Formats: C-alpha cells, structure tokens, sequence
C-alpha cells in the first residue's frame, strides 16, 4: 500500500498546477514541438509548466526577467518512486463566464501496470485568452503562461479599402433612399466603419488608412493613422460628407492595388486589407502596353462597354488612372469584363501581398446577385498566397457583426504571434 500517498501525491502536484495556472492572464497549451522538458527551446517571458526529460517530475519554469531566466522548480513535494508521468492539458467549453480546462496526470507503479492518478479533472480559468498551439493529433502535454501583461506587442497595419460605386447611394436592396426612408449604403458604412476604428483602437498598437475605390481607386487617407494618437482624424475623414461619395463603378483590383501598396510601406508585422464591395466586378486598368491596334474595342455608345481583347493589367507601383487604359461594362452582363475585372485583382495580389497576413472581403449588399461573385473575387485574391475570408453582409447588423468579428480576429493574431 505505497499506492494511498502516490495518489495523494499527484493529487496535491495537480492543485500545484491548477493554483498557478488560476494566476495567469494568458494560456497557451503546447505539444511536444515547443516543450521538451529543459529549457532549450523555452521562448522568452513566457513561464512554463510541463514534465521533465526524465518524464518523472512535473515542473514549473518561471520567468525571472530581472535575471532574465527560469527559476526551474519541481512542483510537487516528495519523490514518487522513479516512476514515469503522463501529463496531459485540454481546454473543455465554458461554465458561466469561464473557461474550462482539463487536466490528466497518471502514470503505471513501478513494474505493475496499475494506473494511477487522476484521468481527467475539470478546472476552471481566470481568463480568457486562452490558446492552443497543438497541430496534429498531437497529445498536448505542458503549457505557457503568462501573469502579467506582454509589454511592447507587435504594430498591426489596417487597409480599408471601400467599394464607392454609384450604388453606393441606394439602400441596402438597391432602392431610392428618397422612396423608400431607409439610409443609403453609404451612410450604414459610414456608421459602421467608425464604429470598427473604435473597436480595432483597444487593441492598441495599430494604425489604419483608407482606401476608395469605384471605376479607379483614390486615397481618402494614404497615410496611416496610429489610433493610440487619436481615434479623431480618421472618424473626420470617413464622416465628412464630400468623402466616399458614390459614383463609378466597381473596379476592386485597383482599390486592392492601393491598398497593399500602401501597406508594404508601413513597418508593421501584422497587415490588413479590409475589402468592401456591393456589386458584381465590371472594371480594370490596362497596363499602356495594351494600347495596341485592335486591342481595344469600344462598344460604349451602343453597348455601354470597352473591352480589351488581350488585357496586360496596369500591375505598375506608379499609381494612376486614365480613361484610355479602362476596361469596363455599365450594364455588369458581359462574361469577359467580369471574368477579367476578378482577375485584375488576382494579378494585383500576387504582386503586392507579399507581406500580408489576411484580407476580408465584404459582401455588402441586399440584393442577391450584386454579391454572387464575392465569394470568387476573395477565392482568386487568395492566390496571391495569403489567407483569405469572404463574407457576406446583407444588413446593417450583419456589417457591424462582420466587423467585429474581423477585430476579434485581428485581436487573436495579436496574442497568437506574441506567443510562445
Ligand atoms: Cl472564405
Ligand atoms: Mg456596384
């Protein structure tokens, strides 16, 4: 019977455990690729907890700072006999405003094959930024934490980039805002954006630009406002009134060329494009290259179109408009425009994405079809190679959702990417 105290051992080694982590304000569950026991490996400013190299001790690797190193320390008091630990860590929902955690702690006596410990005890956490960095089917077995807050995390760059099309003035289902009394999609994207900076400036760190774009992109503010100096100029720019004025059409590859340009010269680690858009793709910019013989063929008068027959895309870092170099249909029926209008801003992302982390695209619209090719225009920018998330918002709760969401998102990257 050395059995009763072993238990009671490894009982006492999991509150160890349970009592730590209650103390920490952000969790990360790690597998066996970020915790090998030692410290070799050991990011730092996070402390640790997890088994030994031997797998006989459970310990605790705190962080010194003031020494800048670990205080390695079994938790646990007493030996258990050379036997060997499996330990265990697993996130389990939520209780009330809680999160849940799992813990296993067990292990066979000696040489029997008497399990011992406890299979799984359900705790619960103080916080909630609590991670997994666990791939695979990978077990899980030690964890990272930290106590107090990280100080100095990364720079976030925001790009939006606003669809200004002439439909931008009829309501949400396409009709007169003069018949019916509802606001113009314009003026819900207004609101709603600066509600999106407010929420994006708690994170803290992060600056954004604006982006319009119709039948060619602009800059409503090329530079990028740092939102811990002031929520204020930028709410100025999207609220004032001779801004984001609808008319054009929807050219999204020059407003994505804008964008990602204007974000590969800022110095964050972690960019954005934010894409908005209420209508089917009708329009491109021709690189000059294609001004050639019968390349352009101008249907404008009796068609409502100009196409190009072989379209080079205006790819150029020098940013600029002209009307010879546009390909564009009005009436948004011709295959061909579409087809090279979504290709356009592919191009444009294999080009300029090169340091971006995601781009959300935004189905803005209540009218089915003028969103169909949301979806395709964000499947086509995601083969410049980074990740890609289309949604459509088809009311004005549905875009402050979908905006909250993306800080929620941004947010987890932040955490992620300070990490362990
Ligand atoms: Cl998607
Ligand atoms: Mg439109």
């Amino acid at each position: 019977e050395r059995e009763a105290s072993i238990q009671a051992e490894m009982r006492t080694s999991m509150q160890y455990v349970d009592r730590t982590v209650g103390k920490a304000t952000s969790i990360f569950i790690l597998d066996d690729s970020k915790f090998k026991g030692s410290k070799q490996g050991l990011t730092r400013e996070w402390s640790y907890i997890g088994l030994s190299a031997d797998g006989k001790k459970v310990m605790n690797y705190v962080w010194n700072k003031q020494k800048q190193d670990w205080d390695v320390s079994e938790l646990g008091t007493k030996s258990l006999y050379n036997m060997k630990l499996d330990l265990e860590f697993k996130t389990e929902g939520a209780y009330q405003d809680n999160r849940l955690i799992s813990y296993n702690l067990t292990g066979k006596y000696p040489d029997t094959n008497n399990k011992l410990g406890i299979d799984t005890a359900i705790s619960a956490l103080n916080t909630k930024q609590v991670f997994s960095k666990v791939a695979k089917g990978k077990k899980g077995i030690a964890i990272a934490y930290r106590t107090d807050p990280i100080q100095g995390q990364m720079n976030i760059a925001v790009s939006f980039v606003f669809d200004t099309s002439g439909s931008m003035d009829w309501d949400l289902q396409g009709r007169n805002v003069k018949k019916t009394g509802n606001e113009s999609r314009m003026d819900i994207l207004r609101k709603k954006s600066v509600i999106m900076i407010k929420d994006l400036a708690e994170i803290g760190n992060i600056s954004v630009n604006l982006v319009g774009f119709s039948t060619s992109a602009k800059y409503i503010q090329q530079n990028f406002s740092n939102l811990d100096n002031g929520t204020n100029t930028i709410i100025a720019t999207i609220t004032k009134r001779e801004n984001l004025n609808p008319d054009g059409v929807t050219n999204p590859g020059d407003g994505l060329r804008y964008g990602m340009i204007s974000l590969q010269s800022q110095p964050a680690q972690l960019k954005y494009i934010v894409l908005l858009t209420d209508g089917i793709p009708n329009a491109y910019l021709v690189d000059s290259r294609a001004l050639y013989a019968g390349n352009r063929v101008d249907l404008s008068q009796g068609a409502g179109r100009v196409t190009f027959n072989n379209p080079i895309y205006d790819l150029s870092p020098t940013l600029g408009y002209e009307y010879s170099r546009l390909g564009y249909d009005l009436y948004s029926r011709d295959s061909i425009t579409r087809e090279n209008s979504i290709a356009y801003a592919g191009e444009v992302s294999k080009k300029f994405g090169l340091g971006i982390k995601r781009v959300n695209v935004i189905g803005f619209s209540g009218v089915n079809h003028e969103i169909a090719y949301g979806q395709s225009l964000t499947d086509r920018i995601g083969e410049g190679g980074m990740e890609t998330k289309y949604v459509s918002a088809t009311n004005e709760e549905a875009l402050q959702k979908t905006f909250s969401d993306i800080k929620k998102q941004i947010q987890q990257d932040l955490w992620f990417v300070s990490g362990p």
